[PDB]
């Protein structure tokens, strides 16, 4: 299990990653923390 990664506790609505033109959707604000895609 993971213990205090990189977080900042959410990103503000749907931009947790830090770019203004991604790739794709990624990081997003999931469980008050930064997640991944997850299937």
């Amino acid at each position: 299990g993971e213990d205090i990664g990189h977080i900042k506790y959410c990103g503000i609505v749907d931009d947790c990653y830090k770019s203004k033109k991604p790739l794709f959707k990624i990081w997003k604000c999931v469980e008050n923390v930064c997640v991944l895609w997850y299937k």
